[PDB]
């Protein structure tokens, strides 16, 4: 067990290795400080989660996003660089602390300060493709792709981070990434949904512009269909929802548009690979790993450089348990974490 000091920025109790805490982040999610890891070196971030079990619900949670931190092992997916508990046995349990690498900016901010290029939008989309390849190989599915959870360093190298209805109405970015299959709740999920953020997020840095910046659930639905066309009867009958198919069935029906006039001067290889991305039906989509084989990346691909994941067991997402029962699977995870 390392010794642990106490500071009061809240109080964290931290080993310490960790120095010159400096509060950084905060929200009901847990505080974030910067620190610096003397053993390591790294300049890191650190997490003291809110009220982990605080219900059966957040008790799941901080188990589901500690089972998550700890599988990732890839260099464009954050991973767990360490996690602890001043605890000393499970009845003392309480407090979780996560460390991560302290990150440079993220993608958002990039742009902010940078025009980019064909190159940069080249291996920037390369890269997250690269670290989508690795999350789905485990059958992982990121479900909020957004440039806010794509970190990038001074050296363009990325990894992608962090994994209510309010928060996705009207014109706000939490939602003009979704794939409308989850937007609209036309079907079940799976990870295709991520290709259609990639799609979103690509387009972007090559326009400087949100590719579908609606106002609303049905505005951006519009501002979809209006580029990739009115479903078709084949997906159609996928919609599960009466409903949702009826409101499509009401809309006139538009031919997907020409992607050449709509992303005009970008490298055809760069249309060409939107297209392949951002198709309207999931099933015929392109995957993480047949679109790093495109054409479009030969500069960066490598097939023995561009791993999968080890299995990630997530049968717990299917159990029900009380709190205490959540609570004590965490602590038996704090507890085996073996450092990189």
């Amino acid at each position: 067990r390392p010794t642990f000091y106490r500071q009061e920025l809240t109080i964290w109790e931290v080993p310490e290795r960790y120095q010159n805490l400096s509060p950084v982040g905060s929200g009901a999610y847990g505080s974030v400080c910067a620190a610096f890891d003397t053993k390591t070196g790294l300049r890191v971030a650190v997490k003291k989660l809110s009220r982990p079990f605080q219900s059966i619900i957040h008790a799941k949670r901080t188990y589901r996003e500690l089972r998550l931190l700890k599988h990732m092992k890839h260099e464009n997916v954050i991973g767990l660089l360490d996690v602890f508990t001043p605890a000393r046995s499970l009845e003392e349990f309480n407090d979780v602390y996560l460390v991560t690498h302290l990150m440079g900016a993220d993608l958002n901010n990039i742009v902010k300060c940078q025009k980019l290029t064909d190159d940069h939008v080249q291996f920037l989309i390369y890269q997250i493709l690269r670290g989508l390849k690795y999350i789905h190989s485990a059958d992982i599915i990121h479900r909020d792709l957004k440039p806010s959870n794509l970190a990038v360093n001074e050296d363009c190298e990325l990894k992608i981070l962090d994994f209510t209805d309010d928060e996705m109405t009207g014109y706000v970015a939490t939602r003009w990434y979704r794939a409308p299959e989850i937007m609209l709740n036309w079907m079940h999920y799976n990870q295709t949904v991520d290709i259609w953020s990639v799609g979103c997020i690509m387009a972007e840095l090559l326009t400087g512009r949100t590719l579908f910046p609606g106002t609303d659930h049905i505005d951006q639905l519009k501002l979809i269909l209006r580029l990739v066309g009115t479903p078709g009867a084949e997906l159609l009958k996928k919609i599960s929802s009466e409903s949702a198919r009826n409101y499509i069935q009401s809309l006139t029906q538009m031919p997907k548009m020409n992607f050449a006039n709509v992303f005009i001067g970008a490298n055809p290889l760069a249309v060409d690979l939107l297209e392949k991305m951002l198709v309207l039906d999931s099933d015929k989509r392109i995957t993480a790993a047949q679109a790093l084989a495109h054409a479009y990346f030969a500069q960066y691909h490598d097939p023995d450089d561009e791993p999968v994941a080890d299995p990630y067991d997530q049968s717990f997402e299917s159990r029900d348990l009380l709190i205490d029962e959540w609570k004590s699977l965490t602590y038996d995870e704090v507890i085996s974490f073996v450092p990189p």
